[PDB]
């Protein structure tokens, strides 16, 4: 009960900032996550023995792929931690519990390929789950790990609270399907502008948690430029491997995924910032004003990519 996690002074301070980088020491990531759960939720939310076993089973079920890996999981959970900490009173006890776990689990057993590649491959998962293929798999994997003996971190909840938290986690993980983000953001835009957005409306909360999940999932674009730039290498390492696998199926991949067309990357980043990232953090900042640093950091990185195109780097 009286066993607090403490981080070194630089991490203790920097971890509260949206643009915090979790660092290259894998062995510190579990402790960073537990630290964030204790401050975000309470030292009582989870049985420490159970939580540690859950975290290590989650780590084991992330693969050694360039980007959709254990580091991404903890990076996305940290962004959620920063949003929750800057929006203290807006979220329930169950929501703070659910969302950090949802974020840690959101890409469980990712193979580094898009839903599109699975469907064109005719992967078994594409037969089992026609839409949000990988996201339905990630949630499936989460429930599987929760059901391991000694791994049920929610055991102290009532039947009804247990069903509420697994329903929060399911929707949160489904929302990380970027295909669903466009419609979700549009509806949130309409609702915020016409003034109908109502955080006591469960369907409205769901939408807002969805947008937070997109924002945390894309938070690579909200880091300082050196982190953003080096993470984009890992992202494109996966895209190019998928492009190679598309070519093996006798399909010319979109230029984004074609390693012959690396020149077109900087312009592809502009499109992504303008079509996805900027609108995402804009709508998020409208609904949750204290998340503005994510929009500001994102705009700064767009400017850095414009400088790459103008050959100034
Ligand atoms: C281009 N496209 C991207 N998305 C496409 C699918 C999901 C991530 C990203 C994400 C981070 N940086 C990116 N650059
Ligand atoms: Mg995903
Ligand atoms: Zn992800």
């Amino acid at each position: 009960g009286l066993m607090q996690f403490t981080l070194p002074v630089r991490l203790c301070k920097e971890i509260e900032l949206f643009h915090f980088d979790i660092g290259p020491f894998e062995n510190m990531w579990p402790g960073i996550f537990v630290y964030m759960v204790h401050r975000s939720c309470g030292t009582s939310c989870f049985e420490l023995e159970k939580l540690c076993r859950f975290i290590m089973s989650v780590k084991k079920n992330y693969r050694r792929v360039p980007y959709h890996n254990w580091k991404h999981a903890v990076t996305v959970a940290h962004c959620m931690y920063a949003i929750l900490q800057n929006n203290h009173t807006l979220f329930t006890d169950l929501e703070r519990k659910g969302l950090l776990i949802a974020c840690l689990c959101h890409d469980l057993d990712h193979r580094g390929f898009s839903n599109s590649y699975l469907q064109k491959f005719d992967h078994p998962l594409a037969a089992l789950y026609s839409t949000s293929t990988m996201e339905q798999h990630h949630f499936s994997q989460t429930v599987s790990i929760l059901q391991l003996e000694g791994h049920n971190i929610f055991s102290t909840l009532s039947s009804s609270e247990y069903e509420q938290v697994l329903e929060i986690i399911r929707k949160a993980i489904i929302a990380t399907d970027l295909a669903l983000y466009f419609g979700n953001r549009k509806q949130l835009e309409e609702m915020y502008q016409t003034g109908s957005l109502n955080l006591n409306n469960q369907s409205h909360r769901d939408r807002v948690i969805g947008l937070m999940m997109t924002a945390c999932d894309l938070c690579s674009v909200t880091k300082l430029w050196p982190v953003t730039k080096l993470t984009a290498n890992d992202i494109y390492a996966e895209f190019w491997a998928e492009g190679d696998e598309m070519k093996k199926l006798g399909i010319q991949p979109i230029p984004m995924m074609d390693r012959d067309k690396k020149d077109e990357v900087p312009q592809g980043q502009l499109g992504f910032y303008n079509a996805v990232a900027i609108p995402c953090y804009t709508t998020l900042t409208q609904i949750l004003p204290p998340t503005e640093p994510l929009l500001k950091a994102c705009r700064d990185n767009l400017s850095q990519w414009e400088k790459v195109i103008r050959g100034e780097e």
